[PDB]
């Protein structure tokens, strides 16, 4: 069999770009060949990336300025909220320059996600199209299917929201209540029109149906998928990045070796979130109530000058050496890694989720995002491996709630901490077991061989 040519083109952010690299890149050490468009600010970031410089070649695509887009603004991280349409207009307006690098390149498969004219350049062309999401399967399922009839006219209610759509295999991994605003954006425009009429002239348009998830987590997810736009789903596996080497930092080993094993409570919320001053300071007291030793590394809150001005009066002072709470950038997993730390505290992002389901730690889960509470719902009410902390009207949570929460898993006492570290240990054994995500890639490259 001759190795493949693949094109990407992803949507233009850097949560989209960097896992359609990561698949690059456990594609070309199986020999095949990467054509990767993406804007030069992009590239610039994350060029390093790249495992296989004569496998996988980067193509710059240029962002072309249009009506309202701030200048040299190229991705989602450069624009906030006010200049989203006039960025999918943009991206739009690539179709040109990506006609003809793909005239020239003549890819066998063009992977895509956002960019639903790929299909009609497929005709054009002649390749063949996977609609690769980097999305979770239950977010994709429970949203814009054609199962659920979303108005032109007239913007869906918290009530249409939060009813899944007809057929939908789980009554688990459901929103609740005011969780269905987390939803809206599905109804939205996203720059010339509409965000579900995109996205479901990408899923109907492509030739297959690419996830970043496996079928023992996602799989009745997946195979709503298939019926409900006709179209196979390949399953790729998570596809996650391999772990950084190197050791710790001295003084986190050294703080940590203090406590017992299994004793320190970690927590992170990704590197996307900002919290606001008032949950910050409210999470820090959640953490202190709980009387055990915790490891918070979250961003300082907008606005604040260090995380010492920002934390409560009197805070550092009750704490003592029992807590840390850090405002930089920490190497999360050798910390969890770590056999002092007992518990993960996290939103529930896909980096995190993954990184949870692979350690020994227990999980304590904040989810605050559609895709995380869904997730959460996943992990704390179907597959019972973690809890989650309950949440206010706007994803606020209470110090008492998350003191609840960590005092639950933490406790030898506690029944539910129990409960879900057995489960987590079945399901560990399972993601972790030899050949278990290769099987996976593999499995993906013949589904794209037919
Ligand atoms: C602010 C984002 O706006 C919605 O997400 C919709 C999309 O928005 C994009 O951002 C580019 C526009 C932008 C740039 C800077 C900002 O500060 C800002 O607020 C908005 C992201 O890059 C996409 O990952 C995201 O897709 C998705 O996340 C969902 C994709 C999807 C969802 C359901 C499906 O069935 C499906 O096929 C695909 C949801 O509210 C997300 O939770 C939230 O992070
Ligand atoms: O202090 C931190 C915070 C996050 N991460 C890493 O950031 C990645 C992205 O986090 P996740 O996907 O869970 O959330 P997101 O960043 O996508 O919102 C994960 O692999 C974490 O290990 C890290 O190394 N140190």
């Amino acid at each position: 069999k001759p190795k493949l040519h693949i094109t990407m083109f992803p949507w233009v952010a850097i949560g989209h770009i960097t896992p359609f690299i990561h698949l690059a890149n456990e594609l070309a050490k199986r020999g095949h060949s990467i054509s990767i468009l993406i804007p030069k600010k992009a590239h610039t970031q994350l060029g390093h990336n790249n495992l296989y410089p004569d496998l996988i070649k980067f193509h710059i695509v240029t962002v072309p300025h249009v009506e309202g887009l701030p200048a040299g603004a190229e991705t989602a991280s450069d624009i906030d909220i006010t200049a989203k349409n006039p960025l999918a207009i943009a991206f739009d307006a690539m179709y040109e320059q990506v006609e003809t690098l793909l005239y020239g390149l003549k890819p066998d498969i063009v992977f895509y996600d956002f960019a639903d004219w790929i299909p009609k350049l497929a005709a054009q062309i002649g390749f063949k199209t996977v609609c690769y999401n980097v999305i979770c399967a239950s977010c994709m399922a429970i949203g814009i299917v054609p199962a659920r009839h979303i108005p032109k006219d007239r913007p869906l209610t918290e009530e249409e929201l939060m009813t899944p759509p007809e057929g939908y295999p789980s009554s688990t991994v459901v929103l609740r209540g005011q969780e269905a605003r987390t939803l809206s954006f599905i109804g939205m425009d996203y720059g010339a029109t509409k965000f579900d009429v995109r996205i479901t002239a990408a899923m109907q348009g492509c030739d297959a149906i690419g996830i970043r998830t496996c079928r023992e987590l996602e799989g009745p997810m997946c195979d709503y998928l298939s019926a409900q736009y006709n179209k196979p789903v390949f399953l790729s596996g998570p596809v996650l990045p391999e772990s950084p080497k190197g050791p710790l930092e001295e003084k986190w080993e050294k703080w940590l070796n203090k406590f017992e094993p299994k004793s320190v409570v970690y927590c992170a919320f990704g590197s996307q979130m900002i919290l606001q001053k008032n949950q910050f300071q409210e999470l820090v007291l959640g953490f202190e109530m709980t009387g055990l030793p915790f490891f918070v590394a979250l961003s300082k809150p907008h606005g604040a000058d260090s995380i010492e001005e920002a934390l409560p009066e009197g805070f550092l002072e009750r704490v003592g050496d029992r807590g840390v709470v850090h405002g930089g950038w920490v190497q999360q997993t050798q910390i969890l890694n770590h056999q002092s730390v007992g518990c993960f505290v996290s939103h529930c992002g896909f980096g995190s989720m993954w990184e949870s389901l692979l350690s020994d730690s227990q999980i304590v889960l904040v989810p605050r995002l559609a895709d995380q509470i869904l997730n959460t719902r996943l992990l704390a009410e179907e597959l019972k491996v973690a809890v989650e902390v309950e949440r206010g009207d706007m994803g606020w949570f209470s110090k008492e709630d998350l003191c609840k929460a960590i005092k639950s898993v933490m406790d030898e006492e506690s029944e539910v901490g129990k409960l879900v570290k057995k489960n987590h240990a079945k399901w560990r054994e399972t993601l972790v077991s030899p050949g278990y995500m290769d099987n996976y890639l593999e499995d993906f490259i013949q589904q794209l061989y037919g």
